């Protein structure tokens, strides 16, 4: 049963620090301390898998793998395994192109330095790690090695014996890319080691990490390559059908491969169990995006170019949750239940006592019936209230672009709830207060709203080709005063 509490949303890439990206190092511990001192008990992150073109966490090369960019290199550099220099990284922003060019070589150099110089004790735990994680790691490491060797081409575009995973081809590829396979394995060992320490620190400080996973994996991913039967795939490995959302007047065609649920059901939903178990190592709770898919999913033929063409298909959510509940003794899922929802989807979520999402930015476009208005929140309180999501703008940016109706209805509503503001920079704080006063057990706020940043700090702008996933905190930006303001709000709203 969720405690009445508050959290902050921050993806690790946004953390401050050198070498062009936030890493699992001292700055992350600093953030946890701030979160602790501010009286927060929850840290939310976006997916932590390896990113492709477009740098999206929501399109990953592995469901299981950690992001190589989040690995801190400074512990290696202190050991003398690598020498790090700054190529001219921007501050307050991730430049992924510079990062791609510098970090991957940095990681390789570190690996070579480790293999030469590392103590045998270290080299044993790396060796022990590879054997333990082999069930996912072997394929991941090879998928990455093959990808570089095949010039970033998707696995669907690879030569056929490799694509179909014929044993001889697999064996010969591993021998040919054995140094590469070892390297990708090393990146993971570092990742899981560094996150394991970080999670330990959090737990000590009484902080639970909220993870994030998309319901659908990407087409260009190790698991899809590894287990094609699980996916609806043609002989070529091209999806016969693609994930999407029905008409959003156009609808949306995402392109993601859909699961052969029957196959998974036969298998006791093994992929999902493993996926969650791996997530639970990193996280305390796991939000699943497009959670509605578990009830039913919109199936679009791949040949069809638009979202309008497909059909709805029923999915065995009930069964999957029954298996989860029986395996873990619990269903540790936050349901992303935003957008068009059905009584069926609500039925499933409430059956497993799963908490749902609420977003305050959505709340003032309608009338008082609007579900995102606190008074309409369920009494059971199993909801996480957000000022905004990673796909939405910052609250201050939203307030600068919002309609006169929205702005007036908001001010009035706040006023009724006893919340007043004299400035637009105060608006994010007022909205944070509105969520804290609500019945919602958890209120999770992005750091950009704590800082009252404008639209320059938007994590993701849907429909914008560049500049996404790049926002970074500056060192020291999250001042003690910010923390003291949060703590006071939490005392006043009984979230301490």
């Amino acid at each position: 049963e969720l405690p009445r509490a508050f959290g902050l949303l921050l993806h690790p890439t946004s953390l401050p620090g050198p070498y062009g990206v936030g890493v699992l190092g001292q700055e992350a511990r600093d953030f946890l301390r701030f979160l602790k001192e501010a009286g927060g008990q929850y840290w939310q992150v976006l997916p932590l898998g390896p990113t492709g073109y477009g740098d999206s966490p929501y399109q990953s090369f592995s469901a299981f793998a950690g992001n190589p960019y989040l690995v801190d290199l400074r512990p290696l550099a202190k050991r003398g395994y690598v020498r790090l220099e700054d190529p001219g990284f921007p501050q307050g922003r991730v430049d992924y192109g510079l990062l791609y060019a510098w970090k991957w070589p940095a990681l390789k150099e570190a690996f070579r330095g480790f293999q030469e110089k590392a103590p045998p004790e270290e080299r044993e735990d790396f060796a022990a790690f590879r054997e333990k994680e082999a069930w996912w790691l072997e394929d991941y490491a090879l998928f990455m090695a093959l990808k570089g060797a095949h010039g970033g081409l998707p696995w669907n575009r690879w030569p056929l014996p490799l694509r179909k995973r014929e044993e001889q081809a697999l064996r010969e590829a591993k021998s040919a890319l054995a140094e590469e396979v070892a390297f990708h394995a090393f990146t993971q060992w570092l990742f899981f080691r560094q996150w394991g320490a970080l999670k330990a620190e959090a737990e000590a400080l009484g902080i639970r990490i909220l993870g994030d996973m998309p319901i659908f994996v990407a087409e260009d991913s190790a698991e899809v390559w590894a287990h094609p039967e699980w996916f609806h795939l043609d002989e070529e490995g091209r999806p016969t059908v693609v994930a999407g959302v029905p008409p959003s007047e156009t609808g949306q065609r995402w392109g993601n491969p859909l699961y052969r649920w029957d196959v998974l059901e036969r298998e006791g939903f093994s992929f999902w169990i493993r996926r969650l178990e791996k997530a639970l190592e990193l996280f305390h709770l796991v939000r699943i995006d497009h959670f509605r898919g578990f009830e039913a999913y919109w199936e679009i033929p791949a040949s069809c170019p638009t979202a309008v063409e497909g059909r709805w298909v029923k999915a065995p959510g009930e069964k999957l949750f029954q298996k989860i509940q029986e395996t873990f003794g619990q269903v540790p899922i936050l349901a992303e239940d935003l957008g068009v929802i059905t009584p069926e989807v609500e039925a499933l979520r409430d059956r497993f006592g799963l908490p749902g999402m609420k977003v305050l930015q959505f709340a003032f476009d309608d009338g008082m019936e609007n579900p995102f208005l606190p008074h309409n929140y369920p009494s059971h309180g199993r909801v996480v209230v957000y000022t905004g999501t990673h796909d939405n703008d910052t609250t201050l940016g939203w307030y600068r672009t919002a309609t006169p109706h929205e702005k007036a209805f908001m001010a009035r509503y706040l006023a009724d709830w006893g919340i007043f503001f004299r400035e637009e920079e105060e608006v994010p704080w007022a909205l944070m207060r509105l969520g804290m006063k609500s019945v919602a057990r958890l209120a999770v706020y992005p750091v950009q709203d704590v800082l009252a940043l404008g639209s320059e700090a938007r994590m993701n702008y849907p429909g914008r080709p560049s500049g996404n996933w790049a926002w970074r905190l500056l060192p020291g930006e999250l001042s003690p005063e910010h923390g003291e303001r949060l703590r006071a709000m939490a005392e006043a709203t009984e979230r301490l």
